[PDB]
C-alpha cells in the first residue's frame, strides 16, 4: 500500500498534497516541504491562481535533485469557463506553461458546470454544460500526450455513468469530497463497478476530526485523529488530498501506510452521522441547470 | 452506401435490411432464408430460443453449395436466450448455435433479454434467477475475444439499461435490437444510441401484421404520394432514421419489395407527419413482469419507455 492503479495502468500515490488559494509563498513552501517529506503527488487547480508559484517549487525540487519529474504525480483541473471544446487544450497549455511542465499526470473537469469563457460565476454567465463535447476535447489532450490521464471532479454516480456511456477514453478519476463524515458509499461502489478511481478531497472535513468514533480509534491505535481519517479513506481504496502548510502535520499525514484500522473499529464508522460539507451553493440557482442541490448531486445527499 | 449498410462500432458493416426469423413449423423458415438470399438479402437474424437454427443452417449450406453467396458475404446474427446467462453457459450456448447453423463464427451475438432463468427451464416464477448482466456480458466479451462472435450486443434494453451496461463494459455493445416501427418510434433510445455509437436494429419494423401500422392513414397517404407500398414506407422510415430493419415477410414478392428502400426517400414534410401516429409498444414483455421478477412493473422493465 502506497499507490493505487488507474484504468490507464498508471500508479497514483495514495497521499497527495491538496492545494488551495493562499497568500503568496504559502503553497510553494508547502509543496517543497511536502515533497522533501516524501510526498509524490501534488493536486493543483487553475482556479486557485497559484500554478506559477507551484511550478517554481517543483523547479526548485528538480534542480536540487530531491526528485525527478517522473517521480511525481501532478494534477490540475479545467475550470468552468473553459468547457468549450476549442478552449480546453488552450487552458491545459496555460496550466502546463505556469507549472513549467511538459505533461500533467492527471487533468480533471473541475465541475459539471459551465460559464462563458472569461466570466465569473453569476447567472448571466451560465451556459448549459455539454460534458460529452468537453470530454471529446479532454480526450484529444490525452491523445496528444499533454495529460497522461483525464478525469472529473464533483460528478455524481449518475453523471459519471452518463459520461462513461459516451466516452472513448474512460475517466480515470472522480475527485470528490470524501471523509468519515461523508463516506460516499454509493459513489464508491459505482467507481468499483466501473474501474474509476475515487480521490478524496477534504479528507479531514473541521468537526469531522472531533467525532468520538475517530478520537477513540486514534487513542486505541496510538495515532492522531487525522491519521485515522486518512487511513480510513485509504483502506476504502481512495487516494487522499490533505491540505496542510505545517511541516509537522504534513509529515504525519504521510504516516498512513504501514498500519491498519482493525475490522472491529472499522465497523464503527457506520455510527458517524453523514453530511455533505461542500454543497455547491455557488452553482445552485433558479437560473442554473441545477435548481436544487439534489439535481447537482443526483440524490447523493 | 446510401444506407445499404451501417457501420458498427467494431467497424464492421451491417446490411440495413435483414430477414427476421421466428418460430414456425418445419421447413418454413429455411425456405424463406433461401428465397431471401437469392433475392438479394445479405443479413439473416436468428435466435436459439426459436429452436430453428439447424433448419436455417441447412438453408445457408444450400446457398453456399449453389454459389449464390459465400459466407463472407452474409451477416448472420443469433441470440443468447434467458436460460443461458450464467457465465459458464454463455460460450456453450454460442457453440450450440454455431454447431446448428454450421458456422465457424457469428457476425453478431445478442443478449436476448435483460432477464434470466435456470438453464433449460421456462419463464415461470420458480425458475427466475436475478440477472447479473455485467457478468453475462463478461462472458460475451470472451466469445468476442475468441472471434466466435465478431460483434456482441443486446436486445430489448432500455436507454437506461444500455447506458448501465456501457458504463462497465470493456467491449461496447455494438447493437441494441428493439421493437421499432412507425407505431413505436423509440425516439429516446434512438437519440441515446446515436450519443453512444450503438447501432439500433428494428425488429417488427412493420408492426407485426400477423398490428395495424400499415393501415395508419399517415402511412397510407405517404405511400400513395411516394408511389410505394405502405410496408416500403414503414421500412424506409427506419432506414432513413439510421436503423437496420428485420421484416419477417415470407412471400417472395414482398421479400423483393422490402429491398426497394434505397433509391427514393421520405421528404422532410411527410417525415414530420410521422409525429401524428399514435404510439403504443406491441411487444410489452408481459412474460417477465411479475411480483417475483426483478421487474415488478412494465415501467421498471422499459425504464419509462412506455
Ligand atoms: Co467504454
Amino acid at each position: 500500500a502506497r499507490h493505487f492503479v488507474l484504468n490507464t495502468g498508471a500508479k497514483i500515490p495514495s497521499v497527495g498534497l491538496g492545494t488551495w488559494q493562499s497568500d503568496p509563498g504559502v503553497v510553494g513552501d508547502a509543496v517543497y516541504t511536502a515533497v522533501k517529506a516524501g510526498y509524490r503527488h501534488i493536486d493543483c487547480a487553475k482556479v486557485y491562481g497559484n500554478e506559477k508559484e507551484i511550478g517554481l517549487a517543483l523547479k526548485k525540487l528538480f534542480e536540487e535533485g530531491v526528485v525527478k519529474r517522473e517521480d511525481l504525480f501532478i494534477t490540475s483541473k479545467l475550470w468552468n469557463d473553459r468547457h468549450a471544446p476549442e478552449d480546453v487544450p488552450e487552458a491545459l497549455n496555460e496550466s502546463l506553461t505556469d507549472l513549467q511542465l511538459d505533461y500533467l499526470d492527471l487533468y480533471l473537469i473541475h465541475w459539471p458546470f459551465r460559464v462563458k469563457k472569461g466570466t465569473n460565476t453569476s447567472p448571466e454567465n451560465f451556459i448549459t454544460p455539454d460534458i460529452p463535447a468537453t470530454w471529446g476535447a479532454m480526450e484529444k489532450c490525452y491523445d496528444a500526450g499533454k495529460a497522461r490521464a483525464i478525469g472529473v471532479s464533483n460528478f455524481s454516480s449518475k453523471k459519471l455513468g452518463d459520461l462513461l456511456a459516451v466516452a472513448r477514453v474512460h475517466p480515470a478519476v472522480d475527485q470528490v469530497e470524501c471523509h468519515p463524515g461523508w463516506q460516499q458509499t454509493k459513489l464508491h461502489n459505482f467507481c468499483q463497478s466501473t474501474g474509476v478511481h475515487l480521490t478524496a478531497y477534504s479528507p479531514l472535513g473541521g468537526n469531522v476530526l472531533k467525532e468520538p468514533v475517530i478520537i477513540s480509534i486514534a487513542e486505541k491505535l496510538g495515532k492522531t485523529p487525522a491519521q485515522v481519517a486518512l487511513r480510513w479513506n485509504i483502506q476504502m481504496g481512495h487516494s487522499v488530498l490533505p491540505k496542510s502548510t505545517n511541516e509537522e502535520r504534513i509529515k504525519q499525514n504521510l504516516d498512513v501506510y504501514d498500519w491498519s484500522i482493525p475490522d472491529d473499529l472499522l465497523a464503527k464508522f457506520s455510527e458517524i452521522k453523514q453530511a455533505r460539507l461542500l454543497r455547491g451553493n455557488f452553482i445552485v440557482n433558479p437560473q442554473s441547470v441545477y435548481k436544487t442541490h439534489e439535481e447537482l448531486w443526483d440524490g447523493e445527499l
